[PDB]
């Protein structure tokens, strides 16, 4: 057929309850991860497409980049808390790859605080329940779709993106084969 598993996705041999419907995973560490967001647009392209009343969530993960990983996906929860994901998603991706300029917790902090959102706000945030909750959501999800590498993407809990079995000619044909596989996916 046109879309077959094992080639543009492959099955989880262990479903997901109460997944979110489209589950992206990433690291502002990860290269790959820099290409999709900054230079593929994966994320966007791929709601564009989405059925209506389809969400996309996106968790961050720790295994990258030590301490300050782990802060970024603290960071990344504080972003998802406040709501402020496209204002911090670009300077956290260049700040930490592409000028290098983030190496520590309070230089992800800066970003923030750059980006109009108060020192008092992200502080409070930073440090709340809310947050340490968003935290272990992510590093829960990861286990339960047992992940091994970003940026990955999965879909209802069953079904799991597989880039590799796509085509890498044109960046272009493969992001439109990327997002139209996600659709496929979600009306399966």
């Amino acid at each position: 057929a046109q879309y077959e598993d094992g080639k543009q996705y492959t099955t989880l041999e262990k479903p997901v309850a109460g997944a979110p419907q489209v589950l992206e995973f990433f690291s502002f560490f990860c290269p790959h991860c820099y290409q999709f967001e900054e230079v593929l647009h994966i994320s966007d392209n791929v709601k564009k497409k989405l059925p209506e009343g389809v969400k996309m969530t996106k968790y961050h993960v720790n295994f990258m980049g030590g301490d300050l990983g782990k802060d970024l996906t603290q960071a990344w929860a504080v972003a998802m808390a406040l709501g402020v994901e496209d204002k911090v998603t670009v300077p956290l991706f260049e700040g930490v790859q592409k000028t290098q300029t983030i190496r520590s917790a309070s230089d992800i902090r800066d970003v923030f605080i750059n980006a109009g959102i108060k020192g008092e706000e992200y502080d409070a945030a930073w440090n709340s329940f809310v947050v340490k909750s968003l935290v272990a959501q992510q590093e829960k999800a990861a286990a339960d779709v047992q992940l091994r590498g970003v940026p990955a993407m999965f879909v209802n809990g069953k079904y799991q993106l597989n880039p590799q079995g796509m085509d890498t000619s044109n960046m272009d044909v493969f992001v439109q084969q990327y997002a139209d596989t996600v659709k496929y996916l979600s009306e399966k």
